[PDB]
């Protein structure tokens, strides 16, 4: 009866490759699932639907990650028997596209994957560090920073778009080993940061460094100056710093600026508000 949706499930399964270990779970996860319904597949609604996860996530206490195996072995069960699979096992998501950054974690691992090249390492901390512009690094000159007051000064090319960034303690000293270095180059400029050719970079090319980093690090998410904005103005927030001060640093004109790289994700978002939570 149910051992020959079962059964027919299982050399669906068989067919399709899967291990055997892999079928035992899938089958006694399909078994739970019938014995729970105790009626026809065809005639399972989404109320029904919605009082099997409840069983899962309640009564049987599982993580989501065996929730999520469950709801899997189900949909492939459905598949198996050219049933219709109930459109709740999958059903519509928590929000579409909005940009993503680094957790604080990736940042940490982001610089570090950098600390062998020492150029590397002071360009990855300024942008981590300080929110300035890929652009605006580029055209730094060596007596824009001030090392013993932990700030960088950024002028414009142009429209006067001046300030001052802040940088942290570790930052000063990564930027302090580039600069011995960068000190006894025979250049034909005063640039801080300067390529290969002793020149000042492109745009383009901090890019492809920040990039191929970001691989260097074992990251999913593709990393870029934006991202790491908005990692770092993410982090200033999540750390109490209000959003004019965040505008301040990043040098925008318009909080409607600011505000994109402030987007927080679920986790701190949730964080955010068990800390500033209603109180009554």
């Amino acid at each position: 009866e149910t051992n020959e949706y079962l059964s027919r499930f299982v050399e669906y399964m068989t067919g399709e490759r899967k291990s055997r270990y892999t079928i035992k779970e899938y089958r006694f996860l399909v078994d739970q699932f019938l014995s729970f319904m105790n009626k026809k597949p065809d005639e399972i609604t989404p109320m029904d639907i919605e009082r099997y996860k409840n069983f899962l996530a309640v009564k049987k206490r599982y993580s989501k990650t065996s929730q999520y195996l469950a709801i899997k072995a189900v949909k492939l069960f459905y598949k198996a028997l050219d049933l219709r699979v109930p459109i709740n096992l999958t059903p519509p998501k928590r929000p579409s596209h909005m940009p993503v950054y680094l957790s604080e974690d990736e940042a940490k691992r982001l610089i570090e994957a950098a600390s062998s090249d020492t150029r590397m390492y002071a360009i990855v901390s300024v942008l981590a560090y300080t929110g300035v512009r890929v652009g605006e690094l580029c055209n730094l000159k060596i007596s824009d920073v001030d090392l013993q007051e932990s700030i960088i000064n950024v002028r414009s090319g142009k429209g006067d778009k001046d300030r001052i960034v802040i940088m942290a303690e570790e930052c000063v000293k990564a930027l302090g080993s580039y600069l011995d270095l960068r000190l006894s180059m025979d250049t034909d400029n005063d640039y801080l940061f300067v390529s290969n050719r002793r020149v000042r970079f492109d745009t383009s090319t901090i890019e492809r460094m920040i990039r191929d980093l970001g691989k260097k690090a074992g990251i999913q998410k593709k990393v870029t100056p934006h991202v790491l904005r908005h990692t770092f103005a993410t982090s200033v927030l999540r750390n109490g710093g209000d959003i004019r001060f965040i505008q301040q640093i990043l040098g925008h004109a318009s909080v409607a600026t600011t505000q994109i790289y402030t987007h927080l994700n679920d986790s701190a978002l949730r964080e955010m508000y068990t800390q500033h939570r209603p109180r009554y």
